[PDB]
């Protein structure tokens, strides 16, 4: 399968994409968007969107910015932190030099905006805002960006009220947001459950994305219509698709694209995640 790649090993191959003006690159743009980014790239805009994303720093720290319950706050995501931010939640990722970061997010819905916001100062005002169909952001987000910087509210650094929505297309979410969390000592925690053949989600029922732990067992993956993204962390195991088995090596990661038939076994020691988005898990509100 040409979607099975170790992760470390295609960064090191990519290295020059994680600095500007580049600074991301997307290792599969399908159903599932996973992508590396790198630094540093600090920013005032806030992405607002109806999937989620999560966030994973494989070298060095990063700040994403975001707006929860009305306020602005520094969430500090440090390597080796994952952390999932639930939907609907403005958020301005803040990275720097020689830093290396996952986010997996997922293709929207036909029906699903997105927008692009600045604000005023540190403030909870509005200052410009762009609403849009997201396919492709990062093509998408340079023209947006590109409007911001030539506009009348970025020289006068006022609100134009005639320029705003009168409220966005969706509520914003009212949700706190988890506290980041070392995916080694997670795991380390939760080691003998996983071990002894019981998979376990990283986040719970109360996100439609899935971020699940697998240790020593086998699995069965059903044809579903969403990605399904496979990290092999540590030890060994051999997937079974298309009438081929192939090995994932530590570090070893793999696409299986929604429709695919797929067994899955997992030698001893071994941890690996998987990760799911799919939008039907979607939370009708909040
Ligand atoms: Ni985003």
């Amino acid at each position: 399968s040409e979607r099975r790649l170790g992760v470390r090993a295609w960064v090191k191959e990519n290295r020059g994409s994680f600095q500007p003006p580049v600074c991301n690159k997307l290792m599969h743009q399908e159903q599932l968007k996973v992508m590396f980014i790198g630094g540093p790239n600090t920013r005032k805009d806030y992405h607002i969107e109806e999937g989620e994303e999560v966030f994973y720093q494989l070298e060095g720290d990063m700040v994403l910015r975001v707006l929860e319950q009305g306020k602005h706050r520094d969430v500090v995501i440090r390597q080796g932190e994952i952390f999932l931010l639930p939907a609907r939640v403005p958020h301005s990722p803040q990275r720097f030099a020689n830093t290396v970061g996952l986010v997996v997010e997922r293709r929207r819905l036909e029906t699903e905006l997105d927008g692009l916001r600045y604000y005023v100062g540190d403030t909870m005002d509005v200052l410009f805002e762009k609403w849009f169909y997201c396919k492709d952001l990062g093509t998408q987000l340079a023209p947006i960006i590109q409007e911001f910087f030539s506009s009348e509210q970025y020289r006068t650094g006022k609100p134009i009220p005639d320029q705003l929505l009168k409220e966005p297309p969706f509520p914003l979410s009212t949700r706190s947001i988890m506290e980041p969390m070392s995916l080694d000592a997670w795991l380390d925690s939760h080691h003998r459950e996983l071990q002894a053949g019981t998979p376990l989600s990283l986040f719970g029922d109360t996100y439609e994305t899935q971020v699940i732990a697998y240790g020593q067992g086998s699995s069965e993956g059903l044809r579903q219509n969403v990605d399904v993204w496979l990290w092999q962390l540590e030890g060994s195991s051999v997937v079974t698709m298309g009438g081929r088995r192939l090995s994932l090596a530590p570090d070893d990661s793999l696409l299986v694209l929604a429709g695919t038939s797929y067994a899955w076994e997992r030698t001893q020691g071994s941890v690996a995640l998987s990760v799911t988005q799919d939008p039907a898990c979607k939370k009708p509100l909040g």
